[PDB]
């Protein structure tokens, strides 16, 4: 089923690329309508980036959650 | 740059999962507005599926080509 191909891919993408900052924890994310937003950092590193004044790693990638647009 | 994270991922996704039918050739695809449609089969297997009367492998997965929805 093509929706399952998309879901399996999103599980893999989320699993295999951890937080860009600590390189260990999984990334924060949210659901944004029909999209999954995967932020670049875990929550702990993101909150810390605000404290330390670094926006270098801020950002996200949005993924359509379904196989058909 | 977050758009590059998306583009690099789409290159990887396209590369690592060949045609679901012959298991060798890369899949057919097209650009569908702001989406990349990756069909399940290469063109040769898709055309052949029409000739042989099998719709089992018909289908596709659409991917947003940009990091921000
Ligand atoms: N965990 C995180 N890691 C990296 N960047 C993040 C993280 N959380 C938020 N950001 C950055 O913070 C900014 C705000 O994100 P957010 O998803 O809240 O945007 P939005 O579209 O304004 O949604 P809303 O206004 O409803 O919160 C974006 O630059 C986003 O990439
Ligand atoms: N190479 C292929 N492998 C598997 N399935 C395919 C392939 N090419 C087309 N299909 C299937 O054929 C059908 C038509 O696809 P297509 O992308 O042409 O749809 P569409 O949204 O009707 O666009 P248009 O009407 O502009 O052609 C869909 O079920 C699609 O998955
Ligand atoms: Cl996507
Ligand atoms: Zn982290
Ligand atoms: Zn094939």
């Amino acid at each position: 089923d093509d929706d399952d191909k998309k879901t399996n891919w999103l599980k893999r993408i989320y699993r295999v690329r951890p937080c860009v900052k600590c390189k260990v924890a999984p990334r924060d994310w949210k659901v944004k309508n029909k999209h999954l937003r995967i932020y670049n950092m875990c929550k702990t590193c993101f909150n810390n980036s605000i404290d330390i004044g670094d926006d270098t790693y801020h950002g996200h990638v949005d993924w359509l959650m379904y196989a058909d647009s």
